[PDB]
Formats: C-alpha cells, structure tokens, sequence
C-alpha cells in the first residue's frame, strides 16, 4: 500500500472563503456583492484568497470575462499585481480597459504589458497600450562584448537568453510592425535577417529564432499580398531610402517576399521587353523565335557596338535578348570546343585556326569576370557560389595559354610523342585545356535556371548535394581506413614493372598488378572497386602466403560490404529524405533563383557577350501612403481570418439567470 | 461556382466540362496564377462527378 | 455580359407562406399557431408549403429538434410523407418517438426506417423500431442465378446494386447485430467474409463493402475488448455451435480478432505448458533451455513412442516442445544435408551411410505430407502456399530416389565422369538432389514466424513478393522482345563450336561467343547482362559488317538502359511503396500468422518429427450470458466514445426569447 498525501502543503481556504469564490465563479453578482459589503464591516472573508489553483476573485472574474464582477472587484480595491497580464494574455479588451483606466505568477519578471500584447499579436490591445508611451528595450549586438552583456551572461545565462526571447518575440510580432513603424517592409526584412542571425548564434534556441524570422517573412509576403493596383506594387518595388526595394528584398533572401505572384508578373512583364505577347505563344513559335535570335547575336552584338540608338542597336538591351545573346555565344564557344578535339608530333606547335577562333572567347571571359570583381564588388562576386567554376576555367585557360607559350618558345624540333617526357608542356597543356573543356561543358548547368521544368529540378539536385557532402567525409574515412589496412598488408610483395607481363604496372593495366602495394595505389583500387572495375585477382601474391592471401581479400570484401551495401544504400536512403523536404518549397526556391538570374540581366554592364566585350520627397510620401493602405488593408485580412469559449458561454448564461431569479 | 451552374445554366454538365477545359488552359496560360485556376478546374470537375 | 435567371424555375411563396415559415424557424410558437389557426379559418397560408430549399414546416421544426412545432403542426394534420426518415437521419429520439406515434425525397425509394436507422448506427432509434416486428429482406447469393435477380439486374442494374448496397449496409450495423442476433460474434465473422467476397465480385463497389467488412471486423475486436475475466474469454473463444471459435475466426481471416491481446496472452499461456516463467527470464537462459531442448528431441521421441504416460513420454505433447523438436530434427537433417557434399566414377553407386540416414527422414517428410492431407483434408491442404515447397522437394526426392535405383540396376562398370553420357541417370540425379537441398534449405523460412524480430519482417516480405511478381511480367515482356530483336539480327552469324577457341560454345566460357546465335542463347544472355556477367565483345561478328554489330549493340545498349535503368528503379520504387502500407499492420498479421503456427501444434496428430513419425446445454447458456454481458459493455463503451449544434442552441435561446417576450 501506497500511502498517498500532501507532500507540498498549502493554507487551505475557510468555508466562506470558499462559497464566496464559488459564487464568484459562478457569476452571482449579487451574492459576490453581499459578501464584499459584509466583508467591509465583519472582516469574516479574505477577498484576495486564492483557490486550489492559484487564482484569486479577480483573475476568476477575468477568466470568465465577467466585465460586472471584475469592475465590482476593482471598486472594492482587492489585489490587482499582475492582473493586467492575465487580462492581456486573455485576449479580452474590455478587461485591458479596465486594467488601464484603475506570490507566484505565470508570467515571467521580465514580461511587461507591452510585450506581452506584442507576444499575443492582438492588435486591438496592442494599439491600446501603445496609445500610451511605451517602450520595449532595445537588444544589443547579436555579437555584442559590452560589460553589460557579458555581466548578464555571467551571472544568469538563463534569464538572459529568456529575456532576450521574450525581446524578439514582441518586436516580430505582425501587428507590433504594422504600428510603430516608418517602414514595416523593410522593418520586416531587417528582423527577419538578425532572427536567421540569431539561430545561427544561438543552437539551443534555434527552432524559436527560426519560426519568429519565418513569421517576419510571411508577414512581408502578406503585406505585399494585399496591393491591389500595378501602380501600388511598382510604388513598393522600386522605393529607395529601379526595383530597389526588391534588390533590398533579395540581398535579405526574402523568397516568398521575391516570389509573389505579382511582383514575378512584373518581373516576367519586364524581361519581356521586346515581346508584349510572348506569354500566349505556340511552343514552335517560341522556339523558331530563340533560334532566329540565337543565329543572329553577331549582328545585334556588332549593331549595339556602332551605333546604340536604332532598331538593332538597343534591341540586344532587352533583357531576355541578351540571355539568348549570350547562351548563343556560350553555345557558340562550346561548339567550337567541340571542333578543337577533331601534324601531333611537333613539340610546341602554334596555335590552329580553332584555338585562334577560341583565344578571344578566353579574353572575354577573364575581362568580363575582372569587370564584375570591379563593378559589383568582392562579397557579392564570392556569394555566387558560380564564380568559383568560373575562376577555375579561366585559371585552366591562363594556365593553358602559358605552357602553350612555353612549350613554342621552348622547342622548334619535330620528335614523335611517344619518346616525349612524362612532365612535357605540351602534355600538361592539353591535359588542363581537357579539363578546362570539361568544366566549361558543366558550365550550362546555371541555365537550367531560366526553364520552367529544368529549374526546380537543378534546386532539387543543389539541395541533394549537401546530404552527398556529408555522406562524403564517412565513406573517405572508411576508405581510407580500408586503405591503410590493405597497404599495411601487401606492401611487402611489390613487384617491379619489368617483371609485370607487358612492363606495366598498376590497376590500369590488362591485368592488374600491384593493386595495393603504395597508399595512392591502394586509394584507386579500393575507388575503383566501387565501381567494380577491380578484378578479384589483384588480392593474390606470387608466394604461397595463403592466410595473407585471405586476410587481404577478407579486408577487400569487407570494404566492399561496408561501402557499396551498407554506405551506398545508407545515401540512398539520406537523398531519398533530403528530396522530400524540398518537394514543397521547390517551386519558391527556383523562382528566387530566376529572379536572380532576370535581375542580372537588368543592368546595363555586360551588355555584350564575349568576344565583343573586348572589342525628391514625393517618392517617400507616395510609399507611405501606400503602406498605410496595405495596413489597413492586411489588419482588416487578419482579422477576418475550446473549452474558454464554452466557459464563457456558460458564465453568461449563469449569470442572466441569477439576475433574473434575483429580478423575479 | 457550382451553385451558379445549378442554376442560369441550360446544360450544367456540359457547362461543367467547357469551363474545367477553359480553366484548365488558362491554368496553362497564366503561370503566375496557375494554382487557383487548376482548383477551380477540379472544383468544376467534382462537381460534374457529383451531379 | 453573361445574363443570370432561373433556368429551372420553381413555385414561388407568396408573402404569408413566406412569413410563417420564417416564424417556423426562428421558434416562435405563438404565431406558428396562430398562422395554423387563421389558415384553418381563411385558408389563405399553404400549411404544406416548401421552401427554396425543399424543406416543409414539419422538416424545419425537425431540424431545429423543436418538439413543441413539431408536435404543434402534427395535431393541424401536415403532409407527414418521409419526415420519418428525416427524424432518424437527424438521429433525435423524440422526433422519432412522435412519428411513431402519429414529390423530391433525399432518400431513394428502396431506403425503409429500419434500414436507415441501421445506417446511422444509433442504438437508442434502432431498438425503438426493433421494439415493433420489422424486417429486412433477404439478400440472395453472391452468384445467385434466379429469375428474379436476373430479371431486376437488366431491368435497373443501378437501383438493384444500391438495394443490395444499402441492404448490406442495414445489415452490418453494429448496433444492429448487438440486437437481433443469436450469436454477434459469429454474425460478425460470417458478414465479413460475405462482404469480403461481394468485394471481390463487386468491382465497381469494392471500397464500400471494403469498409463494412472492416467495420465488422472491428465490432467482433471490440467485442472481444470488453471481456474482463479469463472466464468469460475462455467461455468465448471454446464455445462450439478446445478454442472452436478461435478456429472459426482463423477461418474467416479475422486478424484483428486473432490478435487480440488477451487472446494471445491465452495462446501464449498455452503454448508454454511446460515452463510457467517462461515470460521472466533472461536470454542466455531461454537459449539454453532450447538448445538443451533440440539436443534431446530423440531421447523426448523414443520417450513418447515407449510410453506415452511419464515425465518423458508426454513431455513431448506440450506445444512448444513439439515445435523445439520438430526444429530440431529439421536442423539434424540439414546438418546431414550439408555432410552430404562432403569413388566418383561407379556408374550407380550405392547409397553412402549419409544417404541411408537422410532415406529415413525423406519417408517421414513422404509420410507427414500424406498423412496431412488424409487428415486435414483438400482445402486445407492447399491453403498452406507451403505444402507446394513440400510437395516439390517431395517430388525431387522421389525422383532422385527413383534414378539412383534405375542408375544402380542398370550400370555395373566403374567409367570415368568424363566420358558418361549428358543424360546419364546419376547427373540427373544428382541435380535433384541438389534441388532438393537448396528447398530443403529455403525451407526454414517458415520458422522465422514464431520469432518476434523475424515474424513482421518474414511478412512484409511476402507481401513484396506481389510488387515483385506484377514487375515480372512487364520484365518478360521486355525481355522476350529484346531477346527475339537480337536473334532475329545475329542468327545468320552462328559458329560451330569447333571454330570456337576451345571448341567450347555459348556465353558460360572464357571467352563468351554465339551470345544471340539462338532464341534459347539470346534469352540468357540477355538474363546475364542484367547482372553485368555479358561481356561487351559478344555483340561482334567475325564480318566486317560494322552496321550490323553497330545496330545489334545499340539493341543490347536499349534493353539495358530499359532493364536495369527504368525498370530495376521503377520495381524499387513500387517495392518502396508497398512497404509502408504495411507498416502498420504488420504486427496484426504476424500475430496471425503464428496464432496459425502455435495452433498446429496443438493437435495430437504429428507429434513425433521425421524419422521417429513413420516407426450440453450449459455451454450455450454460459455462453449467451457472457454475450450478453459483453453487448451491454459495448454498448455502453460506444456511447461514451459542427453547424447543427450550433443551430439548435439558437433554437433553444430564440424559442425561450419568445416564450418570455409572450409572457411579459
Ligand atoms: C577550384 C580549384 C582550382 C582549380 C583550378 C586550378 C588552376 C591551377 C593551375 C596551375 C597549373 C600549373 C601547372 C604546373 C606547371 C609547372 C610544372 O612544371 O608542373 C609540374 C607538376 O605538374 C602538376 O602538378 C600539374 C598540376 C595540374 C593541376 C590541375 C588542376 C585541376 C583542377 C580540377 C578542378 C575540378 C611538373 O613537374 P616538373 O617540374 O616538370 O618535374
Ligand atoms: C513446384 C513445381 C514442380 C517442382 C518439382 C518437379 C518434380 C518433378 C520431377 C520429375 C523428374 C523427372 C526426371 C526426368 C527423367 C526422365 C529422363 O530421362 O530425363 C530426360 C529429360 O530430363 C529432364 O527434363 C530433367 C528435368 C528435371 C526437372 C527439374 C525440376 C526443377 C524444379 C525446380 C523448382 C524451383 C533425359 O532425356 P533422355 O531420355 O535421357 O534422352
Ligand atoms: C585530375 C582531376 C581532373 C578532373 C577533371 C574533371 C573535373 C570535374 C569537376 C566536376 C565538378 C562539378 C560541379 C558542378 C556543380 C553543379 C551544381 C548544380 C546545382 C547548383 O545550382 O549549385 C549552385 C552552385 O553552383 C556550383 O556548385 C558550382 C560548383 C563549382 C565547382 C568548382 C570546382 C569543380 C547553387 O546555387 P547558388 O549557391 O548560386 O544559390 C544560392 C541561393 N542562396
Ligand atoms: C533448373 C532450375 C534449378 C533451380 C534450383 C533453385 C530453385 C530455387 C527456387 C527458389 C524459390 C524460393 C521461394 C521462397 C518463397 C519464400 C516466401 C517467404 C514469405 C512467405 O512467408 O510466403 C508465404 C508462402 O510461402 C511460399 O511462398 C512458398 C513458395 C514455394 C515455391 C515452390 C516453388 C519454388 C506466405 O504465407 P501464407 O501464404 O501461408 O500466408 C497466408 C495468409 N493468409
Ligand atoms: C558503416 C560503418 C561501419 C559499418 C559496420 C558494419 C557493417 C557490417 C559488417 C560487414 C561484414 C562483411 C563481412 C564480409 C565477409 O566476411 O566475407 C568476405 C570473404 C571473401 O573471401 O568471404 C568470407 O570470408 C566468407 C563469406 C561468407 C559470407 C559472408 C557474409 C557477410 C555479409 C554478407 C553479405 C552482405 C551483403
Ligand atoms: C519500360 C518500357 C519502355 C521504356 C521506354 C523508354 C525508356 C527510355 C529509352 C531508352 C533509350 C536508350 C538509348 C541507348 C542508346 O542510345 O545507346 C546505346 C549505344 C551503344 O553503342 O550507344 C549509342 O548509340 C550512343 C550513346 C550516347 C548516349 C545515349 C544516351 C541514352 C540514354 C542514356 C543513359 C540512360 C542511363
Ligand atoms: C542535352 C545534350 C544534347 C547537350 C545539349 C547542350 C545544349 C544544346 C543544351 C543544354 C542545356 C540547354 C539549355 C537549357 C535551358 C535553357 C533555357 C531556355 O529558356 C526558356 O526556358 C524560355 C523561357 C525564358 O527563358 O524566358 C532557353 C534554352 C536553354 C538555354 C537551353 C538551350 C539548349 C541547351 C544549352
Ligand atoms: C543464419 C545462417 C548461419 C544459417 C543458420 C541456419 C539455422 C541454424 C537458423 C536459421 C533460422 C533460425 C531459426 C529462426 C527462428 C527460430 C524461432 C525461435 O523461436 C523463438 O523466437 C523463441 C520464442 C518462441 O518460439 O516461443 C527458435 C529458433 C529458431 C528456430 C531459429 C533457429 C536457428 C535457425 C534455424
Ligand atoms: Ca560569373
Ligand atoms: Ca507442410
Ligand atoms: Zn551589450
Ligand atoms: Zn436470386
């Protein structure tokens, strides 16, 4: 037997105590007014007792918005600390009303009335408080090392981090940034930002600081939702303190803000310059018009470099011109690239006529990639995360045109490749311009963008290669533990290549050889095995060394079970969830990323594809009037759009039938 | 609306097909404003089913 | 402009029609009767009036669950026509109650009180119409062929389907089958297996008679839920019109039932007769125990073939020893098996001391089919779907016996393998045996059912073996055109096997030839190239007819792309889908499927394992009482466990409203 009692014991109420809350409870008005009257003269009944639940008869009053009662209370004067906190968190007007005309608590210290309106979102009491003077104190840096900051930390880590919530959580709210705010939008995208900043930060409290910048973003997306006019949405794009406010959008990476359906109408009504009924066009008539324009991106290129201002010469400005333009030229080069590979034995040869055709191209292209370092500037250059390929291909090329150089200047005989050294420039030349061709091939992959079935899928395959980086790390700690193993067993019975049957040695031979008698070696066998190019007998040792023999095939065969079995289908497995998670948000990512990729197409820089690259206070009172349409318009929106109601219902039914027995 | 073809129209069903059809390529046309015309497509649809 | 009207016009109410029925509906029962008074006098107000929406006087004051109007306008004697059926779909006991006792219609015209108050399932209005004799008509056959179902089939196939429909769906009302029914368990089993199998035949109404099957599954569960002593559910599960009910649930396939857990507490209590704490111990001691248990199943077999009576003799009968033996001798058997592979050139050899102890246990696995299929019978027999493996390594066996006797009485010289003839009969059987083996060995899959982490999985592998089998067709498919494409182009090229390297021929040699030289060749290569076991070389020919071998390897290079690219992804895809659906019911259907293993072992019959085989009225009434204890707990159960609340507590308010403006 279990003997169960009060360990935690309380001071229980006295039975007129009791009856008076219960009366409270139950709204008699005129048994809680007889009690307080007797109360005044006896001093029989506590007014401020509590209940089993620690509420006293005001915040029973406030529960159960009985207005009457509570205003009976308040004129008896009973205990009122921390009442107008429960009446805000309530969500009763009238309450709060009250509460502003005049011991334990489920309210935090640092929670003040102004917050917790803010953390309530009810625009109603927030408008009310903020009719008085009130303040909400600022947060500091999210990096911030004052003496402050750091004494708070110091001596209570707790209630600094939940004060600084409770902060953020009242300075995010919807309705606290449709008032008290100059400019909400960009109040919107600013907090949104420092919220990612702060989940980045702090990696406790990160699911909070992610949903509160999710809501600030969303908050955005509605109020650009509510315009109803092309005059009003062009008015909030392009305000400046053209499209400035988008650029400010998409330096914030606001995608929902960026992918609204209006603001991508105008975007799309703008990369349509030249075409007003592109959008109601035959899929033959589309394409036959890309390809006329493709063919003749020469002529418009050699138009807009005489003379700018005619039919021709401005027509390239437009801006999906200029993308055909330039993936024509792209295209052009490419094609080129691919004539390149169609005497061989002179040592330094000059350039043919191909690579002659293909030099320009690789000016323009290391002019146009230095012209945008210059222009646009060093942070925005590094955050295209498609610089790095392209500074790659232009080092190869460099590179390329330098040994070229080296290997003419260096050498005039004609001797036959195969008594050539091994470090030749001519070899080393061709070897990097290969693998320049390859990358600049994989360049095209950054136009999937601008399609609509090839767009979400490159977002998709983007986002799928940071669960292959991570499977990444795992399978080359695993391979190169396998590696270490299998060197450390077989580098005793490396043979030489003249013993090899044909003079080579290694796994690209005929018949492989000497598999796993370096670490590199070993690293390209057990690479190669995943693909299983690498045969069974490569575990074999000319000796009689059975157990060694079965020892290293034991290793090889469980490398294999641990990388192509458990690894591979484990990846699998980690891409097939990852996918998921971006098959509803696919759609606003790839629409970022064209917004982007229209936008970069805007300016007037870059204009001409390689190789011919080488060759004022009305705007913010108009804003404002605007942002106050879209206000009033998106509190009207959220305002159109349990067991406390049922509570209430049945406190006013109790209450209309004691006053009515009582008027009876 | 389904309730307005119940009614001010002489043939709801085929009424139901033209306009799911006509939904359906403006759904097409406009990009943009796809997903609230592919719904109105489907709604018409159910209702032809459900009548 | 699209002009709007009223295509399908109706009859307009006048204004008077119009006001009462509006006075219907707000409640006011003063001018309701006044209005029925005056139209009794000036009959000037159609009492039997519509609305706009269809409904009468007498259907508005049922919606509103207003008894007094309702009560009021039957004494002025209103059209009554189907506001029964109103009343009981409304599921309002009172309204029904009054209708009891004294043109466009929502319900079709086969729908009868009794019928619709089975289909609302609601106990209270169901017993009051069962309270007078009512009766629902027979439903004929599944595959009845009487006049008169052919004849209401072709005159109206769409009123007879929804009268059989809705006639099963009065039918399998829970609360209709806890009245109204001698037995409700067997009630509920035998309508869930006739829904089923109207499932099947229906195609069109499949999900429907799905759903009512499943809803009468899940009565009799919850039936069997609300026993609460071991009495009452041994009294159930052994009531015979031991375990005879458990039985005829097993028949019906009724898993849920099946795997009830106080069910399978009782199952388990009987399974281990032997050990009472078997349910407390640890591992290492359950698995001594076993292996203690299978290395004395032949002392345990000789024990109960001596004497049956004594601490040995019957100690064999408790089940899960049985089934410790039964493995056992199994696991000896495929002990042998294996020592089987461990001179070679006799021409019929006898049989080795391996093969003479293995002949016992072939005669038992013989005799135990056999005798299996005297005693349980045909049905029984062949609902196992592993009395077929039985029967094929039945079969091998038989045959290998039946050609090592032919190969023993028909040769007497000892000649070398090398020269025996392809057809020899001691080849052909060894390869029997060799089948045989690897069945025997494949067999002991059906053991993975009485373990708890091999049970659910052993089933969703079953039921991946249908995706597998829908993939196999469209696999052959393929396969059988790729196969005639290749040898339609590569017959003419066919090379004897003299010409061959080492006059061996076909892709089973070193060097693979004559891949698609014949329908039977190209058939296995393309099997083998799916595998990557094909080498490229075979789809070349000693001609220079480089089209030929061109077309005929682009032919290999689509069948591999269709294979191993779309199809092998497309069968991981439907075999990734089909698995999640049964996630969830994977633990009920183990637990049927060894509730049917523990029950085999339940009977007399079989208890020695291979080789050791071949050497009463107060039951019903006991029964009906703990039914209908259980009716009543169920009943009682169910009752415990939107815009029409809503709206008859606006007819309450605005009625008393009324009332107290007529009184004042
Ligand atoms: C993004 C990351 C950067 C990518 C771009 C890097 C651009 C850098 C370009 C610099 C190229 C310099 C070539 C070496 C010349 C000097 C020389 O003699 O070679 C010596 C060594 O030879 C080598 O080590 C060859 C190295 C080739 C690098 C290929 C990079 C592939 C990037 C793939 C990316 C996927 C020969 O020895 P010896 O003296 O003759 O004796
Ligand atoms: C479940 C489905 C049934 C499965 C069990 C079947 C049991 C049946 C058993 C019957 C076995 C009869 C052997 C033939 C003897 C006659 C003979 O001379 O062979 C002749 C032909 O030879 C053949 O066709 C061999 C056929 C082997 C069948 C193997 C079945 C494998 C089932 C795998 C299942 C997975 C030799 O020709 P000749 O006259 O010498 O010239
Ligand atoms: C001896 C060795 C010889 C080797 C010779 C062959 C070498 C082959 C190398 C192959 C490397 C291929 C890399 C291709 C990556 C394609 C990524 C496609 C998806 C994608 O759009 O990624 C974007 C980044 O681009 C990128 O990921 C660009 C990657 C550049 C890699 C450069 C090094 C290679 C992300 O888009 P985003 O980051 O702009 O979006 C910002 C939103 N906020
Ligand atoms: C020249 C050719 C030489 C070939 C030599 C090698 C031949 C190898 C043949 C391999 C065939 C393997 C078949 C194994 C099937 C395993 C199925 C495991 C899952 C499972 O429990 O299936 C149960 C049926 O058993 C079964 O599926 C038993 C299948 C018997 C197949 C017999 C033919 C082979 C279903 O359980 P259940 O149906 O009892 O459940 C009734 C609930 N209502
Ligand atoms: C991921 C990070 C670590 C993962 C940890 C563990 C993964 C599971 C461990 C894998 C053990 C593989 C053993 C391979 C082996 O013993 O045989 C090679 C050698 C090759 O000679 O073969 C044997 O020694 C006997 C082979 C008998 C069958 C082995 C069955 C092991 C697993 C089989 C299939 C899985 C597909
Ligand atoms: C399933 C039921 C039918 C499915 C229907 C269609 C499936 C897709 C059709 C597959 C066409 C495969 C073509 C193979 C081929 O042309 O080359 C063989 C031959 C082999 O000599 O190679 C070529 O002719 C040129 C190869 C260039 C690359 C071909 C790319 C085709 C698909 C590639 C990869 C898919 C992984
Ligand atoms: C696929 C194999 C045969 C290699 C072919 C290489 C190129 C000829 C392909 C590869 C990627 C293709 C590009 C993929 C994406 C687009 C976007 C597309 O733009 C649109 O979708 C029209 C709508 C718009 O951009 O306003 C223009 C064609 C283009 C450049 C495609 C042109 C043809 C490209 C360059
Ligand atoms: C796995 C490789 C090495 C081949 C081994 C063959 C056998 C030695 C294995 C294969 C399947 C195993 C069986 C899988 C399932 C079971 C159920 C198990 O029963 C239980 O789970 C205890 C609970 C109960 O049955 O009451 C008894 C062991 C047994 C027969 C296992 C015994 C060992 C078996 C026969
Ligand atoms: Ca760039
Ligand atoms: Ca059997
Ligand atoms: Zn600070
Ligand atoms: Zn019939």
């Amino acid at each position: 037997r279990i003997p169960l009692q009060i360990v935690r014991a309380e001071t229980e109420l006295s039975a007129e105590e009791k009856a008076f809350l219960n009366a409270v409870e139950k709204g008699d008005y005129a048994t809680v007014k007889q009690a307080l009257q007797e109360a005044e003269i006896y001093y029989n009944v506590n007014i401020n007792c509590m209940d089993p639940l620690g509420r006293s008869a005001l915040l029973i009053a406030i529960e159960n918005e009985n207005l009457e009662i509570m205003e009976l209370l308040l004129n008896h004067s009973v205990y009122v600390g921390d009442a107008l906190l429960y009446a805000i968190r309530k969500e009763v007007v009238g309450a709060v009303e009250l509460l502003l005309s005049y011991q334990f608590s489920e309210f935090t210290p640092d929670i003040t009335p102004i917050m917790l309106a803010a953390h309530t979102n009810n625009y109603e009491i927030i408008k009310l408080l903020v009719q008085k003077r009130v303040t909400i104190p600022r947060p500091h840096q999210i990096r911030c090392n004052c003496v402050e900051c750091v004494s708070s930390s110091e001596v209570d880590s707790l209630r600094h981090s939940r004060s600084r919530l409770n902060i953020y959580k009242a300075l995010a709210s919807p309705s606290l940034i449709a008032l008290s705010s100059e400019d909400p939008i960009l109040t919107a995208f600013r907090l949104g930002w420092e919220l990612k900043e702060l989940s980045k930060v702090e990696n406790e409290f990160k699911a909070e600081y992610e949903e509160l910048s999710q809501q600030c973003k969303l908050f955005a997306k509605d109020l650009l939702d509510q315009a109803r006019s092309s005059r009003e949405l062009e008015i909030i794009l392009n305000h400046r303190d053209d499209l400035a406010k988008l650029k400010v959008a998409i330096k914030y990476h606001q995608k929902e803000f960026v992918a609204q359906p209006n603001c991508q109408q105008l975007l799309a009504t703008l990369w349509y310059d030249g075409f007003p009924g592109w959008r109601r066009k035959h899929w033959v008539v589309k394409l036959l018009t890309c390809m006329t324009i493709g063919f003749l991106f020469p002529m418009l290129s050699i138009a807009y470099l005489i003379s700018p201002r005619s039919n021709l010469g401005l027509f390239i400005k437009k801006p999906f011109i200029k993308f055909i333009c330039h993936t024509a030229s792209y295209l052009t080069f490419l094609f080129m690239l691919l004539l390149a590979s169609q005497d061989l034995h002179v040592q330094g040869p000059p350039p043919t006529v191909v690579e002659w055709m293909i030099l320009p191209w690789v000016l323009g292209f290391i002019w146009g990639e230095i012209k945008e370092m210059w222009d646009g500037g060093f942070t925005e250059y590094i955050h295209d995360w498609w610089n790095l390929m392209d500074f790659a291909m232009n080092s190869l090329y460099l590179a390329t045109i330098s040994l070229k150089i080296v290997a003419y200047v260096k050498y005039n005989g004609s001797r036959p490749r195969e008594e050539w050294e091994m470090w030749h420039p001519t070899l080393i030349a061709e070897a990097l311009f290969a693998i320049s061709n390859i990358l600049s091939s994989l360049r095209l992959i950054s136009l999937f963008t601008a399609n609509s079935h090839l767009g979400p899928l490159q977002i998709s395959l983007g986002r799928m290669l940071l669960d292959i980086l991570k499977f990444l790390f795992i399978y080359c700690l695993v391979l190169l533990a396998f590696a270490n193993g299998l060197n450390q067993l077989y580098f005793y019975y490396e043979t030489r290549a003249i013993d090899e049957p044909n003079n080579c040695k290694g796994i690209r031979c005929e018949k492989q050889n000497n598999a796993f008698s370096t670490l590199f070696e070993t690293l390209q066998s057990l690479f190669w095995s995943v693909f299983g190019l690498l045969n069974l007998y490569v575990t074999n040792v000319k000796a009689r060394h059975e157990f060694t023999e079965f020892v290293g095939a034991t290793m090889f065969g469980t490398y294999n079970v641990i990388s192509l079995v458990v690894l591979l289908n484990m990846l699998i497995a980690m891409m097939n969830n990852s996918y998921q998670l971006i098959a509803d948000h696919a759609d606003i990512e790839w629409k970022f990323a064209r917004t982007k990729l229209w936008m970069s197409y805007f300016d007037e820089g870059g204009t001409l594809p390689p190789p011919f690259n080488i060759i004022s206070l009305i705007q913010n009172q108009h804003y404002q009037e605007v942002i106050r349409n879209l206000v009033k318009r998106y509190v009207a929106a959220m305002i159109r759009n349990t067991e406390e109601n049922f509570k209430e219902l049945k406190q006013d039914i109790s209450s209309f039938r004691y006053e009515v027995l009582d008027l009876l």
